[PDB]
C-alpha cells in the first residue's frame, strides 16, 4: 500500500511567455484525441477541486488535462469539470460512473461531446 | 485546383460560449459581460485550489465564475485559471497584479474573453 505523504509537488514549469493566455501548445489533432477521451463531470461539489477530483478519476486511468468551471451565477458555486484523459480506455471507464453518487449528490459523467449533430465523417 | 465548396467564414471560439457541456448555455450577453470582467490567471501552481485562488482575487472584487484548467500532459501539473468577476471594477483591479508573486512564483493575470460560433438545437 503506497500512500503519498506530502511531497510530490512540482509545478515549476511556466514556459515563460508572460502572455501564456488560455492556450497550451497542442495541434488540432492533439485536441481531437483529448476530447475523444475526455469526460464531462458535472454537478461536482465545490469541495472536490482538482487534486480530489483527479484522485477519483485517476483510478480510471491517466489524466492529460482537466478543466473545471464553477458558476456563482447560481449564488452557490457549482462545479462542472471536463476531465481529459491520456487514453480512450480511461474515458470509457469513467463514463461507466455516469450516474454514480458522490459526496451525497448524484454527479453526471459522460464524454465531452462525441455525438452526431448531423453528418460527421473525418473523410468524405 | 479542386474546390467543391467556397468556404469563407470567421473563426469563432468554441469553448466557453458554445460548449457549456450538456447544460444549455446561459445568455449570450451574460457571457459577454462576464468575459469583459474576466481575467486570466496563469502559472498558478497545482498547489493552489479554487478556495485559495478566490480568496486572493476576492480581495479585489466579487467573483461570478471561475474556470481552472490544469495540464499534466507535460508531466508537470500546471494551472491556468480564468476568473470571471461580477464587476468591471474587479477585473481592472485584478489585472493590476499581472506582475506579482503568489505562493513563491510569479503569476500572470490579464483579461480573458470567449465568443460563440452559434447555438441552436433542432427538435424534429
Amino acid at each position: 500500500a503506497i500512500a503519498p505523504c506530502m511531497q510530490t509537488t512540482h509545478s515549476k514549469m511556466t514556459a515563460g511567455a508572460y502572455t501564456e493566455g488560455p492556450p497550451q501548445p497542442l495541434s488540432a489533432e492533439e485536441k481531437k484525441e483529448i476530447d475523444k477521451r475526455s469526460v464531462y463531470v458535472g454537478n461536482v461539489d465545490y469541495g472536490s477541486t482538482a487534486q480530489d477530483l483527479e484522485a477519483h478519476f485517476s483510478s480510471c486511468g491517466s489524466i492529460n488535462r482537466i478543466t473545471i468551471l464553477c458558476d456563482k451565477f447560481s449564488g452557490h458555486p457549482k462545479g462542472y469539470a471536463y476531465i481529459e484523459f491520456a487514453e480512450r480506455n480511461s474515458v470509457d471507464a469513467a463514463v461507466a460512473m455516469d450516474e454514480t453518487v458522490f459526496r451525497g449528490r448524484t454527479i453526471k459523467v459522460l464524454p465531452k461531446r462525441t455525438n452526431m449533430p448531423g453528418i460527421s465523417s473525418t473523410d468524405r
